[PDB]
């Protein structure tokens, strides 16, 4: 039994079966309550709310699923037709996450890719017949965000207005990706000021969008 069997348990007995608002709900009170996980989290998640409802994207990268928290939370806003691809290194929480998605009614908005973003970056455009991506939500691994924001502008798969949404650049913190976008004309940045998920702890989020080459 580990922790992310218990919040999928949990959703599965406390919230209703095609409504992703009371997956997110359960979720939230499970952390809440019973135990701390690594959820983007209500706070942080209105501010995300607020960035999908400007931009409307018709394609949305994820990197980084675990419970598929976010998932459900970006989901539960695109348009009919509109897609997520979620990139998820643990096949644990790969599974974990394709049943939360079944449970809140999601599955035909989104397709979790099983392995290592660095890996599945690169197969997008062949693969998974991708032209360019619209959004992309960086909540993998700290280390991660700049290396894989600058193969994504390799692999041709950014365009003028793709928009960069970061987790976490205040604490686990990015420093490099921020200090990055930051002094690059190739990126608009904006910070988001924030709380950690569950707890009270600044963290923020940062916007970045490609401007191109
Ligand atoms: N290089 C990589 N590629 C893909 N996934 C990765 C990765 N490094 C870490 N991860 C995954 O990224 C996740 C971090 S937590 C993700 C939280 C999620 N976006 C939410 O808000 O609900 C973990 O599940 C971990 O397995
Ligand atoms: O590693 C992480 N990946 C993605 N998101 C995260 C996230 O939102 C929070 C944390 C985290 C924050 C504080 C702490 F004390 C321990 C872990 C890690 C990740
Ligand atoms: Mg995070």
């Amino acid at each position: 039994d580990t922790k992310e069997q218990r919040i999928l348990r949990y959703v599965q007995q406390n919230a209703k079966p095609g409504d992703p608002q009371s997956v997110l709900e359960a979720i939230d009170t499970y952390c809440t309550q019973k135990e701390w996980a690594m959820n983007v989290g209500d706070a942080k998640g209105q501010i995300m709310d607020a960035v999908i409802r400007e931009y409307s994207p018709s394609l949305v990268l994820e990197l980084g699923a675990y419970c598929g928290y976010s998932a459900v939370r970006m989901a539960r806003l695109l348009q009919p037709g509109a897609r997520l691809l979620t990139m998820e290194i643990n096949p644990d929480c790969a599974a974990i996450t394709q049943q939360m998605l079944n449970f809140a009614g999601l599955q035909d908005k989104v397709t979790i890719l099983n392995g290592a973003s660095q890996d599945l970056i690169p197969q997008l455009k062949k693969k998974y017949d991708v032209d360019t991506l619209d959004m992309v939500f960086l909540d993998h691994w700290k280390d991660r965000y700049l290396p894989d924001t600058l193969l994504l502008e390799k692999c041709g798969l950014l365009r003028k207005g793709t928009v960069l949404l970061a987790d976490n650049v205040i604490v686990p913190g990015t420093p490099d990706f921020l200090a990055y976008v930051r002094g690059s004309s190739s990126f608009e940045c904006t910070h988001y000021s924030s709380y950690l998920e569950y707890m009270k702890v600044v963290d923020g989020l940062e916007k970045a969008i490609y401007q191109g080459p």
